[PDB]
Protein backbone atom coordinates (compact mmCIF):
# COMPACT_ATOMS: atom_id res chain seq x y z
CA UNK A 1 0.00 0.00 0.00
CA UNK A 2 0.92 3.62 -0.37
CA UNK A 3 -0.62 7.00 0.45
CA UNK A 4 -0.09 10.54 -0.81
CA UNK A 5 -1.65 13.75 0.52
CA UNK A 6 -1.10 17.44 -0.03
CA UNK A 7 -0.15 19.54 2.97
CA UNK A 8 -1.02 23.27 2.95
CA UNK A 9 0.25 26.14 5.08
CA UNK A 10 -2.41 27.54 7.40
CA UNK A 11 -1.40 31.19 6.85
CA UNK A 12 0.97 33.47 4.99
CA UNK A 13 3.83 32.74 7.46
CA UNK A 14 3.85 28.92 7.28
CA UNK A 15 3.09 28.83 11.04
CA UNK A 16 1.90 25.27 10.47
CA UNK A 17 0.63 22.89 7.77
CA UNK A 18 -2.69 21.07 7.52
CA UNK A 19 -3.35 17.82 5.70
CA UNK A 20 -6.84 16.39 4.96
CA UNK A 21 -7.63 13.17 6.86
CA UNK A 22 -10.70 10.91 6.35
CA UNK A 23 -12.12 9.55 9.64
CA UNK A 24 -15.03 7.18 9.99
CA UNK A 25 -17.83 5.79 7.83
CA UNK A 26 -19.10 7.77 5.93
CA UNK A 27 -15.88 9.73 5.85
CA UNK A 28 -15.55 12.80 8.00
CA UNK A 29 -12.68 14.91 6.62
CA UNK A 30 -10.67 16.91 9.15
CA UNK A 31 -7.57 18.99 8.48
CA UNK A 32 -4.87 17.76 10.81
CA UNK A 33 -1.46 19.05 11.80
CA UNK A 34 0.95 16.20 10.99
CA UNK A 35 3.44 16.23 13.85
CA UNK A 36 6.66 14.16 13.76
CA UNK A 37 7.34 15.48 17.31
CA UNK A 38 4.35 13.76 19.02
CA UNK A 39 2.43 10.49 18.82
CA UNK A 40 -1.28 11.22 19.45
CA UNK A 41 -3.95 11.57 16.76
CA UNK A 42 -6.50 13.76 18.45
CA UNK A 43 -9.40 15.71 16.97
CA UNK A 44 -11.85 18.44 17.79
CA UNK A 45 -15.12 16.54 18.29
CA UNK A 46 -18.76 16.54 19.23
CA UNK A 47 -17.47 16.02 22.80
CA UNK A 48 -15.27 19.12 22.91
CA UNK A 49 -16.35 21.80 25.39
CA UNK A 50 -18.61 24.02 23.22
CA UNK A 51 -16.92 27.22 24.42
CA UNK A 52 -13.56 25.82 23.28
CA UNK A 53 -14.61 25.31 19.65
CA UNK A 54 -14.37 28.31 17.31
CA UNK A 55 -14.60 27.34 13.65
CA UNK A 56 -12.94 23.94 13.60
CA UNK A 57 -14.50 20.98 11.85
CA UNK A 58 -15.43 18.37 14.47
CA UNK A 59 -15.45 14.57 14.47
CA UNK A 60 -18.82 13.15 15.52
CA UNK A 61 -18.32 9.46 16.51
CA UNK A 62 -22.04 8.78 16.79
CA UNK A 63 -22.37 9.41 13.05
CA UNK A 64 -19.65 6.90 12.15
CA UNK A 65 -20.79 3.32 11.76
CA UNK A 66 -17.24 2.03 12.31
CA UNK A 67 -16.54 4.08 15.48
CA UNK A 68 -16.18 2.13 18.73
CA UNK A 69 -15.51 3.65 22.16
CA UNK A 70 -12.27 2.32 23.60
CA UNK A 71 -13.63 1.53 27.01
CA UNK A 72 -11.89 3.24 29.89
CA UNK A 73 -9.21 4.87 27.77
CA UNK A 74 -8.33 8.54 28.28
CA UNK A 75 -5.61 10.81 27.04
CA UNK A 76 -3.93 14.02 28.09
CA UNK A 77 -1.07 15.84 26.35
CA UNK A 78 1.07 18.98 26.76
CA UNK A 79 3.23 20.38 23.98
CA UNK A 80 6.52 22.26 24.05
CA UNK A 81 4.76 25.56 23.38
CA UNK A 82 2.56 25.22 26.46
CA UNK A 83 -0.60 24.15 24.66
CA UNK A 84 -2.60 21.12 25.82
CA UNK A 85 -5.60 18.91 25.14
CA UNK A 86 -7.31 15.87 26.63
CA UNK A 87 -10.30 13.57 26.30
CA UNK A 88 -11.41 10.02 25.57
CA UNK A 89 -10.75 7.54 22.78
CA UNK A 90 -12.51 5.78 19.89
CA UNK A 91 -11.20 3.32 17.36
CA UNK A 92 -12.23 4.03 13.78
CA UNK A 93 -11.11 3.88 10.14
CA UNK A 94 -8.62 6.57 9.20
CA UNK A 95 -7.39 7.20 5.67
CA UNK A 96 -4.63 9.51 4.54
CA UNK A 97 -4.23 10.20 0.84
CA UNK A 98 -5.66 6.80 -0.18
CA UNK A 99 -3.97 4.81 2.61
CA UNK A 100 -6.41 3.24 5.07
CA UNK A 101 -5.93 2.00 8.66
CA UNK A 102 -8.76 0.18 10.37
CA UNK A 103 -8.95 0.28 14.17
CA UNK A 104 -6.91 3.49 14.52
CA UNK A 105 -7.08 5.14 17.93
CA UNK A 106 -8.79 8.47 17.36
CA UNK A 107 -8.44 10.59 20.47
CA UNK A 108 -11.50 12.73 21.05
CA UNK A 109 -10.97 16.08 22.73
CA UNK A 110 -13.14 17.00 25.66
CA UNK A 111 -10.83 19.93 26.51
CA UNK A 112 -8.34 22.04 24.48
CA UNK A 113 -6.21 25.05 25.49
CA UNK A 114 -6.82 28.52 24.16
CA UNK A 115 -4.19 28.37 21.39
CA UNK A 116 -6.03 25.50 19.76
CA UNK A 117 -9.42 27.19 20.10
CA UNK A 118 -7.95 30.33 18.57
CA UNK A 119 -6.69 28.45 15.53
CA UNK A 120 -9.77 27.74 13.43
CA UNK A 121 -7.77 26.08 10.65
CA UNK A 122 -6.43 23.12 12.71
CA UNK A 123 -9.00 20.43 13.49
CA UNK A 124 -6.47 18.31 15.37
CA UNK A 125 -3.01 16.66 15.31
CA UNK A 126 -1.77 13.41 13.72
CA UNK A 127 1.35 12.30 15.53
CA UNK A 128 4.18 10.66 13.64
CA UNK A 129 6.83 10.26 16.39
CA UNK A 130 7.40 6.88 18.02
CA UNK A 131 4.43 5.21 19.65
CA UNK A 132 6.24 5.07 22.99
CA UNK A 133 5.21 8.76 23.46
CA UNK A 134 1.51 8.04 22.99
CA UNK A 135 -0.43 9.36 26.00
CA UNK A 136 -3.42 6.98 25.98
CA UNK A 137 -3.96 5.34 29.34
CA UNK A 138 -4.18 2.67 30.60
CA UNK A 139 -3.40 1.00 27.27
CA UNK A 140 -0.96 2.98 25.14
CA UNK A 141 -1.94 3.24 21.46
CA UNK A 142 -0.03 3.13 18.17
CA UNK A 143 0.41 5.94 15.65
CA UNK A 144 -1.15 5.92 12.22
CA UNK A 145 2.27 5.17 10.67
CA UNK A 146 2.91 2.37 13.14
CA UNK A 147 -0.45 0.79 12.32
CA UNK A 148 0.15 1.19 8.55
CA UNK A 149 3.78 0.04 8.50
CA UNK A 150 3.35 -3.63 7.71
CA UNK A 151 0.96 -2.91 4.82
CA UNK A 152 3.17 -0.26 3.23
CA UNK A 153 5.26 -1.11 0.17
CA UNK A 154 8.25 0.28 2.13
CA UNK A 155 8.17 1.15 5.89
CA UNK A 156 8.67 4.86 5.28
CA UNK A 157 6.93 8.20 5.10
CA UNK A 158 8.28 11.41 3.58
CA UNK A 159 7.76 15.12 4.31
CA UNK A 160 8.04 17.62 1.45
CA UNK A 161 6.95 20.93 3.03
CA UNK A 162 6.51 23.97 0.83
CA UNK A 163 7.74 27.53 1.37
CA UNK A 164 4.63 29.69 1.20
CA UNK A 165 3.16 26.90 -0.92
CA UNK A 166 1.57 23.44 -0.73
CA UNK A 167 3.68 20.31 -0.27
CA UNK A 168 3.30 16.57 0.18
CA UNK A 169 3.28 13.79 2.75
CA UNK A 170 3.81 10.35 1.19
CA UNK A 171 3.49 7.00 2.92
CA UNK A 172 5.12 3.82 1.73
CA UNK A 173 7.29 5.11 -1.11
CA UNK A 174 9.97 7.60 -2.06
CA UNK A 175 9.10 9.93 -4.95
CA UNK A 176 12.40 10.12 -6.80
CA UNK A 177 11.09 13.07 -8.85
CA UNK A 178 10.55 15.22 -5.76
CA UNK A 179 14.21 16.01 -4.94
CA UNK A 180 17.51 16.80 -6.58
CA UNK A 181 20.76 14.88 -6.23
CA UNK A 182 20.82 12.07 -3.70
CA UNK A 183 19.29 11.40 -0.30
CA UNK A 184 21.74 11.36 2.57
CA UNK A 185 20.79 9.08 5.42
CA UNK A 186 21.84 9.62 9.03
CA UNK A 187 21.38 7.70 12.31
CA UNK A 188 18.36 8.12 14.58
CA UNK A 189 18.04 7.61 18.31
CA UNK A 190 14.54 6.57 19.39
CA UNK A 191 15.55 6.81 23.08
CA UNK A 192 13.42 9.93 23.76
CA UNK A 193 10.65 8.83 21.38
CA UNK A 194 11.62 11.39 18.75
CA UNK A 195 13.17 11.32 15.29
CA UNK A 196 16.41 12.37 16.97
CA UNK A 197 19.61 12.79 14.93
CA UNK A 198 22.92 14.69 14.88
CA UNK A 199 23.68 17.40 12.37
CA UNK A 200 27.33 17.67 11.39
CA UNK A 201 27.45 21.47 11.54
CA UNK A 202 26.45 24.74 10.01
CA UNK A 203 27.28 27.81 7.96
CA UNK A 204 25.89 31.40 7.85
CA UNK A 205 25.42 32.89 4.42
CA UNK A 206 28.53 32.39 2.29
CA UNK A 207 30.65 31.79 5.41
CA UNK A 208 32.82 28.78 6.03
CA UNK A 209 31.22 25.64 7.35
CA UNK A 210 31.68 24.91 11.04
CA UNK A 211 31.97 21.24 11.81
CA UNK A 212 30.25 20.51 15.07
CA UNK A 213 27.71 17.96 16.28
CA UNK A 214 24.24 19.34 16.89
CA UNK A 215 21.84 16.84 18.40
CA UNK A 216 18.19 17.60 17.61
CA UNK A 217 14.81 16.34 16.45
CA UNK A 218 13.08 16.42 13.08
CA UNK A 219 9.78 18.00 14.14
CA UNK A 220 7.17 18.98 11.55
CA UNK A 221 4.92 20.26 14.35
CA UNK A 222 7.31 23.07 15.33
CA UNK A 223 7.35 26.19 13.17
CA UNK A 224 10.82 27.46 13.75
CA UNK A 225 14.44 26.28 13.89
CA UNK A 226 15.73 26.09 17.48
CA UNK A 227 19.50 25.73 17.90
CA UNK A 228 22.21 26.35 20.54
CA UNK A 229 22.67 29.99 21.60
CA UNK A 230 26.22 30.11 20.14
CA UNK A 231 24.92 29.09 16.68
CA UNK A 232 21.95 31.46 16.79
CA UNK A 233 24.14 34.40 17.95
CA UNK A 234 26.52 33.72 15.04
CA UNK A 235 23.62 33.85 12.57
CA UNK A 236 21.98 37.06 13.82
CA UNK A 237 25.32 38.85 14.19
CA UNK A 238 25.32 38.90 10.38
CA UNK A 239 22.09 40.93 10.28
CA UNK A 240 22.48 44.66 10.97
CA UNK A 241 20.25 45.74 13.81
CA UNK A 242 19.17 42.26 14.91
CA UNK A 243 18.93 41.68 18.64
CA UNK A 244 17.48 39.29 21.20
CA UNK A 245 14.43 40.84 22.89
CA UNK A 246 13.20 39.35 26.14
CA UNK A 247 10.03 41.45 25.81
CA UNK A 248 9.18 39.95 22.42
CA UNK A 249 10.59 36.52 23.28
CA UNK A 250 13.42 35.94 20.82
CA UNK A 251 15.58 37.43 18.10
CA UNK A 252 14.00 40.28 16.09
CA UNK A 253 15.48 42.15 13.15
CA UNK A 254 14.69 45.21 11.05
CA UNK A 255 12.04 44.35 8.49
CA UNK A 256 14.17 46.25 5.93
CA UNK A 257 16.99 43.67 6.22
CA UNK A 258 18.08 41.08 3.70
CA UNK A 259 18.56 37.83 5.60
CA UNK A 260 21.53 35.53 4.95
CA UNK A 261 20.95 31.86 4.26
CA UNK A 262 21.64 29.19 6.86
CA UNK A 263 23.23 25.85 5.99
CA UNK A 264 23.07 22.72 8.12
CA UNK A 265 25.04 19.50 7.73
CA UNK A 266 23.68 16.01 7.13
CA UNK A 267 26.78 13.85 7.25
CA UNK A 268 28.89 15.05 4.34
CA UNK A 269 25.88 16.71 2.66
CA UNK A 270 24.54 20.25 3.11
CA UNK A 271 20.99 21.66 3.20
CA UNK A 272 20.70 25.39 2.52
CA UNK A 273 17.81 27.32 4.08
CA UNK A 274 17.32 30.48 2.04
CA UNK A 275 17.28 33.72 4.00
CA UNK A 276 13.63 34.39 3.02
CA UNK A 277 12.61 31.23 4.93
CA UNK A 278 13.87 32.83 8.17
CA UNK A 279 11.57 35.90 7.98
CA UNK A 280 8.40 35.56 10.06
CA UNK A 281 7.17 39.09 9.62
CA UNK A 282 6.30 42.05 11.85
CA UNK A 283 6.13 41.24 15.59
CA UNK A 284 2.77 43.02 15.59
CA UNK A 285 0.66 44.43 12.76
CA UNK A 286 2.36 47.48 11.29
CA UNK A 287 5.64 47.11 13.19
CA UNK A 288 8.95 47.52 11.37
CA UNK A 289 10.48 44.95 13.72
CA UNK A 290 10.31 41.40 12.33
CA UNK A 291 10.53 38.06 14.09
CA UNK A 292 13.37 35.69 13.31
CA UNK A 293 12.87 32.10 12.21
CA UNK A 294 16.04 30.87 13.90
CA UNK A 295 15.84 31.03 17.70
CA UNK A 296 17.83 29.74 20.71
CA UNK A 297 16.95 26.31 22.12
CA UNK A 298 18.44 27.28 25.46
CA UNK A 299 15.78 26.54 28.03
CA UNK A 300 13.88 24.16 25.70
CA UNK A 301 16.31 21.42 26.59
CA UNK A 302 16.51 20.11 23.05
CA UNK A 303 17.40 21.40 19.59
CA UNK A 304 14.48 21.41 17.12
CA UNK A 305 14.78 21.16 13.38
CA UNK A 306 11.31 22.56 12.79
CA UNK A 307 9.53 23.57 9.57
CA UNK A 308 12.02 26.39 8.79
CA UNK A 309 14.70 23.69 8.31
CA UNK A 310 12.58 20.83 7.07
CA UNK A 311 10.83 22.83 4.29
CA UNK A 312 14.27 23.40 2.71
CA UNK A 313 14.57 19.60 2.21
CA UNK A 314 12.92 16.42 1.08
CA UNK A 315 12.93 14.39 4.30
CA UNK A 316 12.65 10.61 4.59
CA UNK A 317 11.40 9.18 7.88
CA UNK A 318 12.61 5.57 7.60
CA UNK A 319 10.77 3.26 9.99
CA UNK A 320 12.79 0.11 9.32
CA UNK A 321 13.79 -2.10 12.21
CA UNK A 322 16.62 0.36 12.75
CA UNK A 323 15.11 3.76 11.95
CA UNK A 324 17.04 6.40 10.03
CA UNK A 325 16.44 9.91 8.62
CA UNK A 326 17.19 10.95 5.06
CA UNK A 327 17.63 14.47 3.69
CA UNK A 328 17.81 15.66 0.07
CA UNK A 329 17.89 19.11 -1.47
CA UNK A 330 14.97 19.95 -3.73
Amino acid sequence: STGSATTTPIDSLDDAYITPVQIGTPAQTLNLDFDTGSSDLWVFSSETTASEVDGQTIYTPSKSTTAKLLSGATWSISYGDGSSSSGDVYTDTVSVGGLTVTGQAVESAKKVSSSFTEDSTIDGLLGLAFSTLNTVSPTQQKTFFDNAKASLDSPVFTADLGYHAPGTYNFGFIDTTAYTGSITYTAVSTKQGFWEWTSTGYAVGSGTFKSTSIDGIADTGTTLLYLPATVVSAYWAQVSGAKSSSSVGGYVFPCSATLPSFTFGVGSARIVIPGDYIDFGPISTGSSSCFGGIQSSAGIGINIFGDVALKAAFVVFNGATTPTLGFASK
